DNA sequence: TAGCGCCCCCTGCTGGC
DNA sequence: GCCAGCAGGGGGCGCTA
């Protein structure tokens, strides 16, 4: 811990990476700045893959299918749908994922205690899902 | 420094069951 | 409906040409 931060425990090997840390989290100075909206980072790169969501380049093209990507890691997300990678499991019944959202999720829907439930407004049906509520309007009812 | 890399976060849909 | 699969837009770190 050569650079000590002098707001918190935390400390660096480089002075470079404590004034990113010091900006990320202590100071907010976000100097690079995109210019078709209001979004700004303390990395050019988070600019740049910003970028890429206005312009819809996909610079990172899946080699087994038509998929392409804005950001390298969501290609190596997107390559678990053809590879059947499971990488994330739940410490409680060990059921295994293809996200780490999807086993936050599961460990939400099936070893906690009291999680608040949506509710259908229509029909009187308690779900369990946001996503799953709005599946249930569409097909169901109307919408 | 900008540029890779990591991984996480969160969000919201599909379609088999 | 439950469920896991699956994609989009982001943050924060560790490292370094
Ligand atoms: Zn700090
Ligand atoms: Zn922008
Ligand atoms: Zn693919
Ligand atoms: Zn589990
Ligand atoms: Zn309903």
């Amino acid at each position: 811990s050569p650079h000590k931060c002098p707001d918190c425990d935390m400390a660096f090997v480089t002075s470079g990476e404590l004034v990113r840390h010091r900006r990320y989290k202590h100071t907010h100075e976000k100097p690079f700045k995109c210019s078709m909206c209001d979004y700004a980072s303390v990395e050019v790169s988070k600019l740049k893959r910003h970028i890429r969501s206005h312009t819809g380049e996909r610079p990172f093209q899946c080699s087994l299918c038509s998929y392409a990507s804005r950001d390298t890691y969501k290609l190596k997300r997107h390559m678990r749908t053809h590879s059947g990678e499971k990488p994330y499991e739940c410490y409680i019944c060990h059921a295994r994922f293809t996200q780490s959202g999807t086993m936050k999720m599961h460990i939400l829907q099936k070893h906690t205690e009291n999680v608040a439930k949506f509710h259908c407004p229509h029909c009187d049906t308690v779900i369990a899902r946001k996503s799953d509520l709005g599946v249930h309007l569409r097909k169901q009812h109307s919408y």
